[PDB]
């Protein structure tokens, strides 16, 4: 059974997914009868709640409510058009405006992230969530279970004294630390490729080359064919996203600067989306 | 002034010694008018505290009690000894039996560390504390301020699943993942090389190469004259823990087995001063 003080606040209702450690259920808020959806995660989700209840932007998703019984129990707000995952499966394709509208936000969540100190680890199209079943709707990241927060590192701390003491392999490790970040961005060239083309950049289907191989010479699999209509521009992004270089690898401020992105009908689109979604309270003046 | 519910238990006496977040003090416990040394911690020294209340060993230290108050406080065993530090400062240089004794108990306790899954990162002449003002006495490590716990990692939870969304970089980290614990045996041989030589390996003094760049190439400072009356064995010892790669050096049981340490009397006045320590209760039989 549900816990009673779930059961207190809400009417639990049909099952909406079910992810490995998790379900997601439909839900009716008893005060106001409005719908909610009610993530379930099996027994530092705690500190994940705690990491989402200081993020505050319209592409990251909010709790509403948390409940810490035999399991875990998110509330939050409804997102029906369901997870990315969905548009892109058994090759299916989004318009190139679409997947530009989807990308820029993804860009603006993850930007922010970023900015926050926050690194999310974990992008897929499985935790991007879509706010309607229209094409043209905005998206929120989800699942921060693997999240890190960004802080003073041990690194630094040694880095304060004099190395008398101190392995070589920590002096050599100063070239590259600090560049965490950019796991994200590659994951986003990921998603970005297969939003683009309806299949994955590295993969085990039909090749000799090990997947490991693939992804660290950074040798996608490029089909012509697929890609034949997609512009020039969408693809320069994806190539600079995924670099095997973490220091040279486009940052989501580079990425957000880049020509595919110069595109005032996509971001008009952002705009009404946003506005539509929002509720004020009036303005003086 | 000093705690209240310190001063409860302790009289305070005079200053013993004086780090630079803190201070250590001598003091009598009124219930057994026995001396302790307290040192002061000005304002994780509390998770310091819970590791060190885990550890058993005769070369780590412990904790007698423990009071958070405007500072820390941490009472433990009187080492009358003092720091190592000043045995061999102003290139003062021990025996090299000397130097064997108190080695084979820094690798005891280090080893212990490693096999009980923690990290010391700090290891220096200044927190290994001797037991008595006699050459052959027991020395103890302390100051776990660095210190860490190794645990399962990001990057084991992460090779779980499929790396289709995962960067090269992550992937690249696994050829030298979980030899952290190397720093220690790193450590462990610059303080080797000071005890034997009375003078440290990379250091500043009279040379052109950068502190960085001496110690990444794992080129030490080696002065034929000082180290004529030094053993080969000695500085066979050294030289495998001064390896600049993580994974080809020498591990605490690799050092235990060296030719240096097969020294059945070193090894005899080690369990000799045990005993002598040791106050137990009657056993049968
Ligand atoms: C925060 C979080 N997971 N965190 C963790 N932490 C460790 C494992 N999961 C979430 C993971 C998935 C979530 N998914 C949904 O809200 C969701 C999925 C879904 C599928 C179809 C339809 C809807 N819907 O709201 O209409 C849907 N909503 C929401 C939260
Ligand atoms: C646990 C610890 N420090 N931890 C942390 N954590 C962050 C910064 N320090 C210690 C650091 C140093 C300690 N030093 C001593 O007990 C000590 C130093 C010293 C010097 C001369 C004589 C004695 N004595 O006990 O007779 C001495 N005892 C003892 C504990």
């Amino acid at each position: 059974v549900y816990p009673k003080a779930l059961r207190d606040e809400y009417i639990m209702s049909k099952t909406l997914g079910s992810g490995a450690c998790g379900e997601v259920k439909l839900a009716f808020e008893r005060k106001t009868c409005k719908k909610v959806a009610i993530k379930i995660i099996s027994k530092n989700v705690e500190t994940e709640i705690e990491i989402l209840k200081k993020l505050n932007h319209p592409c990251i998703i909010k709790i509403k409510n948390f409940f810490d019984a035999e399991d875990y129990y998110i509330v939050l707000e409804l997102m029906e058009g369901g997870e990315l995952f969905d548009k892109v499966v058994g090759n299916k394709r989004l318009k190139e405006a679409t997947c530009k509208l989807y990308f820029y936000q993804m860009l603006l969540a993850v930007q922010y992230l970023h900015e926050n100190g926050i690194i999310h680890r974990d992008l897929k199209p499985e935790n991007v969530l879509l706010s309607s079943q229209e094409e043209d709707c905005l998206i929120k990241i989800t699942d921060f279970g693997h999240s890190k927060i960004l802080g003073e590192t041990s690194l630094m701390r040694t880095l304060c004294g004099t190395p008398t003491y101190l392995a070589p392999e920590v002096l050599v490790s100063v070239g590259t630390a600090g560049y965490n970040r950019a796991v994200d961005c590659w994951s986003l060239g990921v998603i970005l490729f297969i939003c683009l083309s309806g299949y994955p950049p590295f993969s085990e289907h039909r090749t000799q080359v090990s997947l490991k191989d693939q992804i660290t010479s950074g040798k996608y699999n490029f089909i012509p064919e697929v890609w034949a209509e997609v512009s020039e521009k969408a693809l320069d992004l994806v190539k600079k996203l995924l670099v095997v270089d973490p220091k040279a690898r486009f940052t989501t401020e580079e990425a957000l600067r880049h020509p595919w992105l110069q595109d005032e009908d996509m971001k008009r689109k952002f705009q009404d989306l946003l506005s539509e979604e929002n509720e004020s309270t009036a303005l003086p003046q």
